């Protein structure tokens, strides 16, 4: 069946989610997390939108920018499938 | 944010492809499936097209009139978000 990318698909959908809510409580601007970053706004707008793959590496300094603990966010996110 | 219930949903979604996976290997109608439950077809088009939630009871049910251990489906399912 196509059950493993369906739920792959929606776990990472839920991190954008919470990404979204991390960068928002922030009070940072996509513009600004690109700056940090030192990349192109299109990055940002890219991971948001889901219209590119965060990797892990990617994602480890996307939360850094936005002052929120990767591994925290992770094992959060983890918990929801208990 | 809704992470909480987009994860579950896909969850859900996914069961009920494996679900459809089982039936059709089984090579069992809805109707078939249906008057071995006792119950309408209804029952069984809306189960499979996600118009009624199934319980676990419901459930194990479902699983035996297919001819596949309810025990064993759900371990699979599980064993996708390790």
């Amino acid at each position: 069946s196509n059950a493993t990318k369906t739920i792959h698909n929606a776990r990472y959908q839920a991190l954008l989610d919470l990404l979204l809510e991390a960068r928002s409580a922030a009070g940072i601007t996509q513009k600004e997390l690109a700056a940090r970053l030192g990349r192109p706004q299109s990055f940002v707008s890219k991971t948001e939108n889901a219209e590119r793959r965060l990797d892990v590496i990617e994602f480890m300094d996307f939360c850094r920018g936005i002052g929120t603990d990767p591994y925290a966010l992770l094992s959060k996110l983890e918990a929801m499938t208990p």
